[PDB]
Formats: C-alpha cells, sequence, structure tokens
C-alpha cells in the first residue's frame, strides 16, 4: 500500500504490546520482564531484507511497512537516531549490540553484508556451530560485551546454541538515564508490595511532594517520568501503568492489547498535585529467544524451512530450507532516585496559584504490579516495554 510513518509507528506499538503479552505468558507469575520492541523490530527488518515471497510479505505485514526499502530507511533514519547514545550531549546513555552469525557451512551474500553494515550498523559473521557451539556462545557474548562497553554481559545463555544451529541474531539494548526531577533519597522508606501470588514483601519505595504527570482512567492510572535531556534533541520518558486492583495487571494488558492507539492516548501531559505518591525502586535484566513468542503471534515463516531466506546466503541449495534458528535478545532496566543536579529553580507561579485555588489532588501508589513503557516522545518510538511484578528481584 502506502502509509504515514506516524501510523506505522502507532500500529507497531500496539503489536508490540501484544508481543509483551505473549512474552509475559512464557514467564512465571512473579517474573519481571523488560525488552526492547524497537530492537526486536530491527532484527525482523534485517530478516525481511534477506528474504522474499510469502516470507518477506509476512514480515512486512507484521512490521506495518509496505517494502523492505521502507523498513531499511525507517531503521537508519529514525530508529538508529532514537537508539543512539545521548550521553555525549547530556542525555541518557544508550548502547546497542546488533549482530548475525551463521554456520560457516554458509556465507552471506556480500551485498547482504553491506546492507547490514550501512542501514543497520550490524555485524555479520560465520561461526563453527557444527563443532564449536560452546565457543561460539562465549564469542558472541564477549562481542556483545565489547559493543556495550561491558554494560551487557551475557546475551546467549549457556547451552543456547548447538551443533544444529544454523542462523542466529544477537541483540541487546542498554539504557540508563537521569530523571529531570530527582527524588530525595532521604525520603525513600520501606513499604509493602503486594505480589500476584497473594503475599506481600517489604521494599524501598521512593516518594515526593512535587507535582507529577499523572492521569486517572477507568480502572487504572498512568504516571510519566521524563528523563533529563541536556543538549539531546530526543525526549525520553518512562510511563507507569497502574491497575486500580492489586491483581489487575493482566486485565489492563488485555485492554491495552485490544485498543488501537492505546499508548498514543494515555500520555499524562499536566503535572498535578499528588497526595500519596509511592514508587518502588527496582533493577533487573531480562533476556529471551524471541523465536517462539513470535511464532506464537503467527510470524512463523522466518523460522520454517518451508520458504526460507533465499536472499541472505549465496548457495540457492543452502538458501532453500535456510531459516532463523534463534533471535537472542537482552535488555536491562533500573529505577532509582538519581536526577539532574543542574536544574534551574522554579519561579513558583503554579505553586502560588495554588494558594488561591482548590487544586484537586491524586494518589499514585505503586505497591502492586504495573506495566512499564519507555518511549522517545518526538518520534513516539518505544524503547522498552516491561512489567514489574516483584521489585525485590
Amino acid at each position: 500500500a502506502g502509509m504515514d510513518v506516524r501510523e506505522s509507528i502507532s500500529l507497531q506499538n500496539q503489536v508490540s504490546m501484544n508481543l509483551a503479552k505473549h512474552v509475559i505468558t512464557t514467564v512465571s507469575q512473579n517474573s519481571n520482564v523488560i525488552f526492547s520492541p524497537a530492537s526486536i523490530n530491527v532484527v525482523l527488518s534485517i530478516i525481511a531484507a534477506g528474504s522474499a515471497g510469502a516470507t518477506k510479505d509476512q514480515i512486512l505485514s507484521f512490521l506495518k511497512f509496505s517494502s523492505t526499502d521502507q523498513l531499511n530507511s525507517f531503521s537508519s533514519e529514525i530508529v538508529s537516531a532514537v537508539l543512539a547514545d545521548g550521553s555525549a550531549n547530556g542525555g541518557p546513555k544508550l548502547s546497542v549490540a546488533n549482530g548475525a552469525w551463521i554456520d560457516k557451512s554458509l556465507s552471506f551474500k556480500p551485498s547482504f553484508k553491506q546492507l547490514l553494515e550501512d542501514s543497520y550498523k550490524a555485524a555479520s559473521n560465520q561461526a563453527d556451530f557444527q563443532s564449536k557451539a560452546v565457543e561460539v556462545i562465549a564469542e558472541v557474548n564477549s562481542w556483545a560485551e565489547k559493543e556495550t562497553n561491558g554494560l551487557i554481559t551475557e546475551v546467549l545463555p549457556e547451552g543456547s546454541a548447538d551443533s544444529m544451529t544454523k542462523l542466529i541474531f544477537a541483540n541487546a539494548l542498554y539504557f540508563k538515564g537521569t530523571w529531570n526531577e530527582k527524588f530525595d533519597e532521604s525520603l525513600t522508606q520501606e513499604g509493602e508490595f503486594h505480589l500476584l501470588d497473594g503475599n506481600k514483601v517489604t521494599a524501598p519505595f521512593m516518594t515526593s511532594k512535587k507535582k507529577q504527570y499523572v492521569s486517572a482512567y477507568d480502572g487504572f492510572k498512568v504516571l510519566g517520568l521524563p528523563y533529563l535531556q541536556g543538549q539531546d534533541k530526543r525526549q525520553f520518558s518512562m510511563y507507569f501503568y497502574l491497575p486500580d486492583a492489586n491483581n489487575g495487571l493482566s486485565d489492563l494488558l488485555d485492554k491495552i492489547v485490544s485498543t488501537p492507539g492505546f499508548l498514543d492516548n494515555h500520555i499524562p501531559r499536566r503535572q498535578v498535585k499528588v497526595r500519596e505518591f509511592k514508587i518502588p525502586k527496582f533493577k533487573f535484566s531480562f533476556g529471551f529467544d524471541a523465536s517462539n513468542v513470535l511464532k506464537g503471534l503467527g510470524l512463523t515463516s522466518p523460522f520454517s524451512g518451508e520458504e526460507g531466506l533465499t536472499e541472505m546466503v549465496e548457495s540457492p541449495e543452502m538458501g532453500k530450507n535456510l531459516c532463523v534458528s534463534n533471535i537472542f535478545h537482552k535488555a536491562c532496566i533500573e529505577v532509582n532516585e538519581e536526577g539532574t543536579e543542574a536544574a534551574a529553580a522554579s519561579a513558583g507561579v503554579i505553586k502560588l496559584r495554588g494558594l488561591l485555588m482548590e487544586e484537586d489532588e491524586i494518589d499514585f501508589v505503586a505497591d502492586h504490579p504495573f506495566l512499564l513503557v519507555v518511549t522517545e516522545n518526538i518520534t513516539g518510538v518505544v524503547l522498552f516495554i516491561g512489567q514489574v511484578v516483584d521489585p525485590l528481584h
């Protein structure tokens, strides 16, 4: 067809929430999740580019773009700019690891290797999966560690690739940002978090008396926490989606998944007065092989010998029945008090106005499971989706 990048992104983000739903289905009740839909979609764009026929088409439709050219450009023009490190300019720190390895019984078309290098800044290599799978795993891990300056350490789990492994992708996204408004660490206090299994646990909750970006909706609330920008043009924020009910998470995610444009429509844009305001600290990483959940969402062709990836390698006999073995992804997230030390003080106009008006106050107390979304606000691109079901792990 033909379509605006804004609507592409809006469609993608909805599919991404359903992907998040399916990932959550594969972990235990109390397992935290964090992953980067953008990075996943970067891999799928790479795969589309090395494919054709019903396979190219199936991925094209999954990703909401009409051609491989559209994908390629959206990646290099938009996604990479969004995924670029911002620390040099005072914005958040981001680091990306992006690569493909194929059993050395094969070889990529030189042309494919250049596309990966140019539109994607992605490595491509051969490996001896057939006889040295254990070494290849360590090699890929060392490589990812090198690409992320030691930040991400183990994209492939032990025993994840073997003598049958033919084609893998390894992808990682590290992000660390300073809040636009620090929390006073002196105010952090222990408190009860209510687990989905019915039990409670004691955990550090941050608090504040400053005004917050919070909106209430039917059955849930949303909090936005902007990241310090510096000279970075991008504007990152983290959003918290908090069901009213302690066990409401699953239903809230069902609502999100079934409502087109949900994310575009639940962005709190006004700082309002909070009465009770509690945010649990948390810090964790999360990794998975995307191949199975994607098959679950019906994106089956890249992983089936049926069609294959005939535009990726050189031997048409090898390219026939060649498919993706694994898509290894790793992400990590952290929430603490750290905010900018360089803020200009506020004039206090709105505070003064409050001495003359009756401003309505609101609670946002995240003492139970909530969803997480990290987005770049200018493009609307989503860096991370996650769930915090247990702050202590």
